[PDB]
């Protein structure tokens, strides 16, 4: 077993987390002691050669607001990737839930926690991808982390158009700036508490409101600004908008004053 690799005997399978784009997520112990989740990556879905390879690369990346890759399991069929276990699940299920009542000083610090670990990943040279609250995920004491970062190149109508700014649209031309906009996209559904953006629009009416230069509008949580932040994100001239660092300053900022 190399560094990437965990023995799977030493799992225990306990529950049942979900499904994804490469199949069922479970909750386990790992040497029965220490929470885990486990994917079980149904055949034919991921380009698994290229993904262990990378998995190397993601077993450096270490942030306390990023979801934790512990390792895979490569010798059996199907693979597993084992990650870091977050007990309240997916952060758009999350939003949606009305009894947590939440305050916009914890919709604020969610948008934080999801800054630092985008502020690393560019630290890092490492685009995420598919940032959207769909791949966030939060823990027992309410932190958001970033999780599935960079996975979406090693999955073989479900594109995210909604989170994607015009210059991917029209010409595919993914960088750090297209993370950014994606994270403004973010911002809005944590404000929204979970609605769908440009929920009135099919992709193919959203791609087309976006090339003409609209935008979302401010959700009726965001502070002024809280608006200010995520609609700077959107700029036509991908150069023009921030990076993550600033960004980070500028949420830092409007929670010292709100
Ligand atoms: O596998 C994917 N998505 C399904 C998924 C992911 C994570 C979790 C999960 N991880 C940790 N703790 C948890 N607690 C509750 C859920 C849960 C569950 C399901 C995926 C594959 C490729 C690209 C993007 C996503």
């Amino acid at each position: 077993y190399g560094s990437w690799e965990i023995d799977p005997k030493d799992l225990t399978f306990l529950k049942e987390l979900g499904t994804g784009q490469f199949g069922v997520v479970k909750y386990g112990k790992w040497r029965g002691q220490y929470d885990v989740a486990i994917k079980m990556i149904k055949e034919g879905s991921m380009s698994e050669d290229e993904f262990i390879e990378e998995a190397k690369v993601m077993m450096n990346l270490s942030h306390e607001k990023l979801v934790q890759l512990y390792g895979v399991c490569t010798k059996q069929r199907p693979i597993f990737i084992i990650t870091e276990y977050m007990a309240n699940g997916c952060l758009l299920n999350y939003l949606r839930e009305m009894r947590h009542r939440f305050q916009t000083q914890q919709l604020l610090e969610m948008c934080k926690d999801v800054c630092e670990a985008m502020e690393y990943l560019e630290s890092k040279q490492f685009l995420h991808r598919d940032l959207a609250a769909r791949n966030c995920l939060v823990n027992d004491q309410g932190v958001v982390k970033v999780s599935d970062f960079g996975l979406s190149r090693y999955v073989l109508s479900k594109f995210p158009v909604r989170w994607s700014p015009p210059e991917v649209l029209m010409y595919s031309k993914f960088s750090s700036k297209s993370d950014i906009w994606a994270f403004g996209v973010l911002m809005w559904e944590i404000y929204s508490l979970g609605k769908m953006p440009y929920e009135r629009f099919t992709n193919s009416e959203t791609a087309e409101h976006i090339a003409q230069g609209l935008r979302l509008y401010r959700p009726h949580l965001a502070s002024e600004k809280v608006y200010t932040i995520m609609y700077s994100c959107w700029h036509e001239k991908a150069d023009e908008r921030p990076t993550f660092k600033i960004l980070l300053s500028n949420i830092l900022d409007v929670m010292d004053e709100e």
